[PDB]
């Protein structure tokens, strides 16, 4: 009997592993198995591996009966998960199926959940184990990813299995699970940034104040985060928030809140003059509450393009956030309250703007005229004319 | 009766030509210019070929009157594969396959002269500056392919080149009318490349030789890049790009010496620099084309231009030595060397002139936190 017949039992990863061997011209043994029988409505069994490497339509056998039938059967699985090698074989299906006889087949859509399921199941299983659970998220954390954006019905397990750098996790790679066990107990948002590194992501200007309240946020620094975020909106009942975007929301205190309405009210008049000085480079100027060191922000629209994702593909409204508790603002609306048209209040509202894009990820549409807009401000500095 | 390639010019009118044309090609326009020879000596043809209107090969060959193949793509280069038309050859076997043809020495031979007179067709057509500029909108970029891929051809490709530059206005010219208003004592033809017209003419790269009065190509297009890599020099001038290292300016005598005696004045200047900025430049070096900005990027000769770490490069800064920034800056480092800022000042124009350059930050923050910090400085504010 085929080693997939045998009940599950009497079966040494050394020999799975020479029977993964068989099928694939591997030369190491497979990183995981998972065996199973389907009993009942519909009778099959199935044998599934999870190799080592990413090899890059599944190569799954497909039999009926101990009969080959197929060797690529694409319907058998959804296309992210088409890294799974192995065997199934069917009890009750048509020995000559036509070959698209078989996407409209329901017992192979009855077989096909059952191997998502399982296949899920398994990746569950590895991860109750970290060391292991590295080696396969190296491998396939894309395919995870892309499961996300296309497979909805299967998406809450697909977010468990995602791995991410986060502001409190040092050098690991930690699950959406342990990020909400250490969330504040009047947070409701999940925090994330999309990036290209660590380190920029990091250090930016859009995580100073969530880093000084004890936030946690996630790095999301893969250019697929991009696209796989859009589609996981939220885990265990907790939102998914982006503190690159406008309109950013902290942890609930009533307290706060009023002082920054104040602010909003007091700086009301500077952002009419910086909204007026820049024209249509922006939507419009806001009075910022993610802002500690740096004096503004570019953030993007909510459902708009993130900068992080006109930089990613093409390569987006802007928002102009400022600090209502920075010296530089603070000057720079008694100026513009002393006169408006002054020269050196529009010159450090457009120098604070592009800086600003500089910051957030965009290219200046005018490199130059910024760098004379540097060499003003320097001399300014150094006392020259 | 006659096919229209064997018969003599003389009795076929454009129209003809033309309708001609367009059974080849079932375009519906007529060719936008002709071609029609024969050769005659130790091997014998003829030849009708037509340049579209359009920007969009088909060569169809035959031996003797006799139809042989109808895409002979080694008929002709890939830079040419927008022309069409006939070619009629006397010596071929009849059973020539298409693979004894990519290896035949007549081949080469028929190749060879379909090339210089498509050539002579495009310089014709560029004896009349209108109807040029619609065969150079459509298929400048098959000319400089050709500069690019053909060593044999470049020099006459070269003449059918047409570039903004910072003398034509809105007019397109070519690199003959270039010369003629060159400096008695300039040697080289300098270009830029870039993404627009605006970016490249009020660049830092070009101050100073637009104060000489000296003219800049502006190269404008992202083949360009690759085109100029090849064309070395025009009528005896080296092409020079103004963002490489090592800008020559015409002779002179007072401003040579005078530029030397610039840099030995900088030269401890550049070396304080140079060890602020460690490994991030190769060199600090005095500059000799720059008016208003302090400082510049340039690339190295043999090495990757910034346009090109852009698709997927070594730097060296050049400082401005008339300039009030620098003239303090070495005022600074000289009265005290590890000034914290002239250290920060020192990175902020490096920085600002990677953004200028057209290069990318490492860490876009840290340089917005040094804007920051040289903004209070300059209202007056404290940390």
């Amino acid at each position: 009997k085929p080693i997939w017949t045998r009940n599950p039992d009497d079966i040494t990863n050394e020999e799975y592993g020479e029977f993964y061997k068989s099928l694939t011209n591997d030369a190491e043994d497979h990183l995981a198995v998972k065996h199973f029988s389907v009993e009942g409505q519909l009778e099959f069994r199935a044998l599934l591996f999870v190799p080592r490497r990413a090899p890059f339509k599944n190569n799954i056998k497909l039999y009926v009966r101990r009969v080959f039938i197929m060797d690529n059967c694409e319907e058998l699985i959804p296309e992210y998960l088409n890294f799974i090698r192995g065997v199934v074989d069917s009890e009750d299906l048509p020995l000559n199926i036509s070959r698209e006889m078989l996407q409209q087949s329901k017992i192979l859509k009855v077989i096909r959940k059952n191997l998502v399921k399982k296949c899920l199941e398994l990746f569950t299983e590895l991860a109750e184990d970290k060391e292991n659970y590295k080696k396969f998220y190296e491998q396939f954390s894309k395919n995870i990813k892309l499961g996300i954006h296309e497979d909805s019905q299967n998406r809450k397990k697909l977010s468990e299995l995602l791995r991410y750098y986060t502001s409190a996790s040092g050098d690991e790679m930690v699950s959406l699970k342990d990020y909400c066990t250490r969330m504040k107990e009047n947070q409701k948002h999940i925090y994330y940034i999309t990036g290209e590194t660590k380190d920029q992501v990091a250090n930016s200007a859009f995580v100073e104040r969530l880093r000084k309240h004890g936030l946690e946020v996630i790095y999301m620094i893969e250019p697929i985060d991009e696209y796989c975020v859009q589609q996981l909106k939220e885990f265990e009942g907790k939102t998914l928030v982006s503190v690159t975007k406008e309109g950013l929301e902290l942890p609930e205190d009533e307290e706060e809140k009023k002082k920054q309405e104040e602010k909003k009210t007091k700086f009301e008049n500077l952002c009419k003059i910086m909204k007026d000085i820049l024209e249509k480079k922006v939507e419009k100027v806001v009075v910022s509450n993610r802002l500690v060191t740096s004096p503004c922000c570019i953030v993007t629209s909510t459902y708009g393009w993130t900068a992080n994702m006109e930089r990613i593909m093409k390569a987006a409204k802007k928002h102009l956030e400022i600090n209502p508790d920075h010296s530089i603002i603070e000057t720079l609306r008694q100026k513009a309250e002393a006169d408006k048209n002054d020269k050196s209040v529009k010159d450090l509202v457009i120098l604070l703007y592009e800086t600003a894009l500089l910051s957030s990820g965009f290219s200046l549409e005018d490199p130059q005229t910024h760098a004379n807009r540097i060499y003003r401000m320097i001399k300014l500095g150094l006392g020259i004319d």
